[PDB]
């Protein structure tokens, strides 16, 4: 006679921290910003930021991703 | 005779933590911001932002994503 | 004689934390914004925020996905 | 003239993770126990335990404690 | 004139982790238990544990305790 | 004129991690055990354990303490 006992088991832990964790800014200060223009010209799209104190965080990253096949074929 | 027994288990824990988590911003302080513009011509789209403090997070990430395939075939 | 006893199990666990979790902003303060324009000229789309303080959270992302395949055959 | 701006402010945070938390037992086993008991005799509380596989979680700690005391006195 | 401002600020982060965390207990196996006991005598209590596999965890620790006491007096 | 501005700020983290902490055990095994015991006599508290693997974590330790004393006195 034949047994087959197919039994693989996933116990794992898995953990992403992406960005900015646990920080501290403590009284973190912006200057005076001036901006003069004057006959400027044109031909495409201009993309502008003016700003004097910028605190950005940008996450593209940091997804967990899991393929697993499992698979058992007899005769 | 034959047996099969098909039992693979899954028991993981997957976890994300993406963008700004626990931070302490403590009297962050933007300063004047001044744009002057004058005569300017523009032939395309102006995307334009003009502040003083900005945060921003942004998180096109950080999702978990499982693909899982199981299969038994016999004769 | 034959016996199959096909019973995959899921057990696990997924999360995401994902955008703005958590963070003390503690007395944030914006500056005087001031914009002057004159005799400017666009031919296309314009697309403008004018602001002191902004606080901006974006999540395209973030989400949990499963996909899972079963499958038995017999002769 | 006088002025008095009493605003003491608590923002901080505590967190107690007490116990057994997070661990993994995979295929415990307990063994055969036999308890044999002839002519004893007790003349005060008897206290037993018998078994074979004991898991024990026992937490009287871990609780969070706060006491404050704000005291503002004029003349 | 006369100008008080009483502000303290916490701000501040507490964490406590105590007992058994994040273990792995893989195919743990106790041996087998006999115990035989013949005309024994007690005169006083009998605190008494028989097993073969215990896991124990026991706290009565990892509790966080904050005092904080304030005071302003004005003549 | 007088000015006084009392702000002491506490951005501290304060943290413990006491017991078991992130182990691995593997394939841990306990023997056999036998007692036998004839013709004892106890006049006072009898405390046993009996086993073969006992795995035992206690943690009395671990508690976070924080007692600040804050103070001003105008004439």
């Amino acid at each position: 006679s034949v047994q087959i006992v197919y039994k693989p088991v996933d116990l794992s832990k898995v953990t992403s921290k992406c960005g900015s964790l646990g920080n501290i800014h403590h009284k973190p200060g912006g200057g005076q910003v001036e901006v003069k223009s004057e006959k400027l010209d044109f031909k495409d799209r201009v993309q502008s930021k003016i700003g004097s104190l910028d605190n950005i965080t940008h996450v593209p990253g940091g997804g967990n991703k899991k393929i697993e096949t499992h698979k058992l074929t007899f005769r």
